[PDB]
RNA sequence: AGCUCUUUCUCGAUUCUGUGGGUGGUGGUGCAUGGCCGUUCUUAGUUGGUGGAGCGAUUUGUCUGGUUAAUUCCGAUAACG
């Protein structure tokens, strides 16, 4: 970076997600996919290093900010675990969510009822949407995701590494993406801590 | 049947005679046609728009599954309506 510890790691943020796993990264690599990886366990478990991620999330989120009319940086997620992030990302910062199966043709047609037309997307985990992705090469949209350790990579600009197998690291580091964008673009940045939970950024869960 | 012939009146320009031109026909051609009907077919089938996939003829939509008497619905899904 180059701020003075303005925009550099952070030492309580370093317990959260060590707390909600996003280290430990899943038991296969790719041939992009191993300049972030340090090295592996004992155990078949391949150690995603942190600072490697911290920097990673810094240049994806001033891309987030670089628009001037933040309502069509549309965020995408179809698994489970992604559905009740985004919603309160989407709520936090001016962005359009879309929840669920894509249904695909969005931005291609003319002629569609539901028909979108963004400039960025972030979506969750290549490999569960790839057909939003896909789309994105036919009208020129930058794309921005979160790779486990082993999801293809094509089609993604920028790469910001989780674990992303679900628990708390899903939810964690979309509440991570959402503190940084308002920090640089609003006036919530006073470097103490922000009020807003990461708690309720986490999956719903069948409940007690 | 004044049809024809013998016999000899009646009607009065409507006709008659020649040519041209038509008119009529349950004549032919249903392989020149319209209309109507039967059958394929009484089963559940059929198509375009925009988008996607192919150099293209084309294809997807119009579906693995369940369900219904039914392309009838549920659901799934590069298709959507």
């Amino acid at each position: 970076s180059g701020a003075l510890d303005v925009l550099q790691m952070k030492e309580e943020d370093v317990l959260k997600f060590l707390a909600a796993g996003t280290h430990l990264g899943g038991t296969n690599l790719d041939f992009q996919m191993e300049q972030y990886i340090y090295k592996r366990k004992s155990d078949g478990i391949y150690i995603i290093n942190l600072k490697r991620t911290w920097e990673k999330l810094l240049l994806a989120a001033r891309a987030i900010v670089a628009i001037e009319n933040p309502a069509d940086v549309s965020v995408i997620s179809s698994r489970n675990t992604g559905q009740r992030a985004v919603l309160k990302f989407a709520a936090a910062t001016g962005a359009t969510p879309i929840a669920g199966r894509f249904t695909p043709g969005t931005f291609t047609n003319q002629i569609q009822a539901a028909f979108r037309e963004p400039r960025l997307l972030v979506v969750t985990d290549p490999r569960a949407d790839h057909q939003p992705l896909t789309e994105a090469s036919y009208v020129n949209l930058p794309t921005i995701a979160l790779c486990n350790t082993d999801s293809p990579l094509r089609y993604v600009d920028i790469a910001i590494p989780c674990n992303n197998k679900g628990a708390h690291s899903v939810g964690l580091m979309w509440w991570m993406l959402a503190r940084e964008v308002l920090r640089m673009r609003g006036t919530i940045s006073r470097e103490h801590p922000w009020e807003v939970m990461p708690d309720l950024y986490f999956y719903r869960d069948p409940e007690e």
